[PDB]
């Protein structure tokens, strides 16, 4: 259960650097990697953008003393109570990064720390997330309001399936917050999972539950049940990426208020339309049965019932999936962020 201090978590890592900050002129360097601008900050970690030897890289910062602060109520098993600190959290995302190499997951290039600041070295991924979200989903613009073509869409889940490949049956983790967000892209261009922040190991292919974020939640989560199966939820929250990207929203869980939403997942049936039916009003192209089909294996409410990774796999749909179409578009899109 208790992890040990962070020096114990990092005693086995090959590439554990010591911190060096310093500063030439008006810039600001961690270990002669240039700090450029944040990229994206979570506020229990920040995504710095950095340059060294005329290449981009991604340096996830931490914080020890920042995290060990926040502390909320977990609940023991004993009736007296236990309390956990976002830190505790973080020792066990650190043994899971320090772990994780697999072309299709994020993996770190190395750890740099003084025991406190943590910085996490990955390549750039030029073009960041899947989708960014802004009371909806886009891609670039909320003036521009493009759908990924489907052609693109299937590289995108063929890929992170691959990642869940690796990750339930290498490895025996589970991702536990599968999101846009969290996959990401790159000019070339490839798409790796990231993000391991609510990941943890599984113990005989299940977890203990009620972790990640609300709206990519199985309907498991909201019976009687105490262990779920950690693959299938991985793949439910796949499955709302996919509707995610089918109609650039988020399903029955549209925001709000959330009992409407806790309500809904575990008993009403998803409405299934075309692209921009949601997303019409706020403004004021489409998909086939097979389209669906695909989807709905995903977002079965029995998570028995619900497709695995293996079969999800070799299936109709990704059969014709074409890497040129992931790798175009890709091209394309970092073409028109460029200076945007
Ligand atoms: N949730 C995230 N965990 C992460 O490690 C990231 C990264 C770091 C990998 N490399 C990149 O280039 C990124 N661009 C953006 Br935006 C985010 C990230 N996000």
């Amino acid at each position: 259960g208790p992890l040990g201090s962070m020096k114990d978590i990092l005693s086995n890592y090959s590439n554990l650097i010591y911190l060096n900050k310093y500063v030439k002129e008006k810039d600001k360097y961690i270990n002669d990697y240039r700090i450029i601008r944040t990229l994206n900050q979570g506020k229990f970690n920040k995504i710095i953008l950095c340059e060294k030897d005329n290449k981009f890289y991604a340096l996830k910062k931490y914080e020890k003393s920042l995290l060990e602060k926040k502390r909320d109520f977990t609940k023991s098993n004993n009736d007296k109570i236990s309390i956990k600190s976002k830190y505790d959290d973080f020792k066990n995302e650190l043994q899971i990064i320090t772990d994780i190499k697999n072309e299709y997951c994020l993996t770190c290039e190395g750890i740099i720390t003084n025991y406190d600041e943590v910085y996490i070295i990955y390549e750039y991924m030029e073009n960041d997330s899947i989708l960014k979200f802004d009371e909806y989903f886009f891609v670039l613009d909320k003036n521009y309001t493009c759908f990924i073509p489907i052609q693109v869409i299937k590289c995108i889940i063929k890929s992170v399936l691959n990642s869940f490949s690796y990750i339930h049956n290498e490895k025996n983790i589970c991702h536990r917050d599968v999101k846009p967000s969290n996959i990401l892209m790159d000019k070339n261009g490839r798409v790796k999972l990231s993000d391991f922040g609510e990941s943890e190991y599984m113990v005989d292919k299940k977890i203990k539950g009620s972790r990640g974020t609300y709206e990519f939640m199985p309907p498991e989560f909201f019976s009687n049940e105490s262990s779920y199966n950690g693959a299938k939820v991985d793949i439910w929250s796949l499955g709302i990426c996919l509707y995610v990207m089918f109609y650039n929203v988020v399903p029955f869980s549209l925001k709000i208020s959330l009992v409407e939403l806790f309500n809904n997942i575990r008993t009403k049936n998803i409405e299934y339309p075309l692209d921009r039916n949601h997303f019409l009003y706020p403004l004021t192209n489409f998909l086939s049965n097979e389209d669906i089909d695909f989807l709905k294996l995903f977002l079965r409410k029995n998570p028995a019932e619900r497709i695995t990774s293996e079969d999800a796999l070799k299936h109709e749909w990704l059969a014709d999936t074409n890497i040129e179409d992931l790798r175009e578009f890709s091209k394309e899109l970092y073409k028109k962020r460029k200076k945007l």
